[PDB]
DNA sequence: CCTGACTCG
DNA sequence: TTCGAGTCAGG
């Protein structure tokens, strides 16, 4: 039961310096959604409000852009950002439920009021799904039913807030919340909103081009097959490869035979159909993915695109970006990497500028390991991959071949993801052996490596969660499992998770130590992309020189660990120039 | 819809 | 039998 008022006008008890507020958009891509309807619940009582009255009327709109009066919200980068294109500006937002719920335990998946609420046995409130529908039935319902619907949502969020406080602060996560996820949703609100502008007619011309190449690749597949087969698919490749072509079956999943690429590049020996298979797919997925799928989701007009970074899901911490995805795009094969030549800059004589870290999660190894030799090489930057490639082939340095290096190169990053000498093995197509020996010496050479994978597994199995640098946590109940595999999944989580994370903790602060200095300074340069370990920015051509030092220096400095961080950073009139 | 394959960090 | 994401085509 839950009295509210239907409410026709804004009226001032409305306006309170504290209310819950719902802001509803109800389409999954919330750029340049409609907004369905609005709840506020204060001191005064439970309203709903017509967007077309609400967002029209000038006292309304005061409030929504007035810092001063304190919002808690769901979601409040959907609300601002369709807020945005509409004209109008969200402040004052001090308490996000779903960044709240998300710190507290990222597994649950929480994405509605009625899925936080679970977490405090908080009942009166409807998941979205339950009154909206799903898939093709999916509809606003009736005012009334709207209605209560929203203020449900409000009133959750005004009894909720303290209770998840109360537990953020016990899990030393109030300022994680506060003072590093909340901020950081204004500065992705802004992100999204500005957009990236792409070049459409350079990717219209790739695409043709393309086409024509994937049909005289696709020919010569079947040629060299002596048949022709659909080479998208799998299963027909694989009847192509391990039947007809009678090659050795390396690998089955359980659907039937692999033809992952790491298989198809150890068949080389046996038959160069599977090179031509390789490139035909890279062609395909460029063509399928970055000339077709991101040319859909420009707008045309503008021709930018609106990325919606996801704060609230990954397991470690990190964002992840969809429709379109603008952190996977194309970089190490050259092919796929001229993509970013339609990335452009939004104005006449400005430049893209990207600043990369330096092997981040290397230094939060390091740092968090306390191993003295780790820490020395990069207190006195000696090249991480040469250094362990010394150790693991046991040579000096004029010894090390670029080979060499490159087999250290995925012992390095191998053992921060906890790689087994069989994955080694495959990955390196080298010995198992000679893998398990690299394995062996690798932590002979950094025992404080090997004492921290072992120490954090203990922790894990203690505590049943374990902790990045800013307090992040994951749980990790299958740690104590007595399957093997179960529980060696859980003890590789325990040993990557808190340097996936603090990874992720160090630049989501750098966005905001950045974002504030470029205010403070009245640059026009602006974050237009985060990706893992980098910042995208453009800006006019006359800010370069001041980037060079800015963008650096803020991300260098984030935090302070027990090694250095460096950052690289290049600018160029496309992202593929910045390099 | 899931599976597997390509893409990034 | 190396971690964490999103999108695509095929089935």
């Amino acid at each position: 039961k839950m009295a509210f008022t239907l409410a026709d006008r804004v009226t001032e008890e409305m306006l309170a310096d504290k209310a819950a507020l719902v802001v509803e958009v109800v389409e999954e891509n919330y750029h340049d959604a409609p907004i369905v309807g609005i709840a506020v619940v204060n001191e005064h009582g439970r309203f709903f409000l017509r967007p077309e009255t609400a967002l029209a009327d000038p006292q309304f709109v005061a409030w929504l852009g007035d810092e001063t009066k304190k919002k808690s919200m769901f979601d409040s980068k959907r609300a601002a950002v369709a807020l945005k294109w509409k004209g109008i500006e969200l402040c004052g937002v001090s308490f996000d439920l779903l960044l709240a719920a998300y710190l507290l335990d990222p597994a649950q998946g929480v994405d509605d009021v009625a899925a936080a609420a679970k977490m405090k046995q908080y009942e009166a409130v409807r998941p979205d799904e339950a009154v909206y529908g799903k898939g093709a039935k999916r509809a606003v319902p009736d005012e009334p039913v709207l209605a209560e619907h929203l203020v449900r949502k409000a009133a959750a969020i005004w009894e909720l807030e303290r209770p998840f406080l109360d537990e953020l602060r016990r899990n030393e996560q109030d300022r994680l919340l506060v003072e590093l996820e909340q901020p950081l949703s204004s500065i992705l609100a802004e992100m999204e909103f500005a957009g990236v502008k792409v070049d459409t007619k350079r990717l219209e011309q790739m695409g043709k081009e393309l086409a024509e190449q994937l049909g005289t690749v696709e020919q010569r597949i079947y040629e060299l097959a002596g048949q022709e087969f659909n080479i998208n698919s799998p299963k027909q490749l694989g009847v192509i490869l391990f039947e007809k072509l009678q090659l050795p079956v390396l690998k089955k999943t359980k659907t039937g035979y692999s033809t992952s690429a790491d298989v198809l590049e150890k068949l080389a020996p046996y038959h160069e159909i599977v090179e031509n298979i390789l490139h035909y797919r890279q062609l395909g997925k460029l063509q399928s993915t970055y000339i077709e799928g991101l040319l859909k989701v420009v707008r045309p007009a503008t021709k930018k695109v609106h990325t919606i970074f996801n704060q609230a899901l990954t397991q470690t911490g990190r964002l992840s970006s969809t429709e379109p995805n603008l952190q996977n795009i194309p970089i190490r094969l050259e092919e796929g990497r001229k993509i970013r030549q339609a990335f452009v800059p939004s104005e006449s004589d400005w430049l893209i500028f990207a600043a990369d870290y330096s092997q981040i999660e290397l230094r939060v190894l390091a740092h968090i390991a306390e191993d003295d030799n780790l820490m020395e090489a990069f207190r006195r930057d000696l090249d991480i991959h040469t250094k362990t490639a010394m150790d693991i082939f046991q040579v000096s340095e004029d010894e090390v071949t670029p080979n060499m290096r490159r087999q250290a190169k995925a012992v390095n990053y191998g053992i921060v993801y906890g790689i087994s000498d069989y994955g080694l093995a495959q990955n390196l197509n080298i010995s198992r052996k000679e893998a398990a020996e690299f394995i062996e010496r690798y932590f002979e050479s950094f025992p404080g490596v090997k004492r921290y994978m072992e120490n954090i597994v203990q922790e894990a199995k203690q505590k049943g969660y374990v902790t990045t640098l800013l307090h992040r946590r994951r749980y990790l109940p299958d740690i104590t499992s007595r399957n093997f595999n179960v529980r060696s999944f859980a003890e590789r989580m325990a040993m990557n998770t808190p340097i996936q994370g603090s990874a992720a903790d160090i630049i989501k602060k750098a966005m905001i130590d950045l974002n504030a200095r470029l205010k403070e300074e009245r640059l026009q340069a602006h974050l237009l992309l985060q990706v893992h370990d980098e910042l995208i920015l453009e800006a006019p051509k006359e800010e370069m020189e001041r980037l060079c030092r800015l963008v650096p220096e803020v991300m260098e400095q984030a935090v302070t660990l027990r090694v250095p961080l460096k950052v690289d950073y290049h600018y160029g009139s496309t992202w593929y120039d910045a390099k």
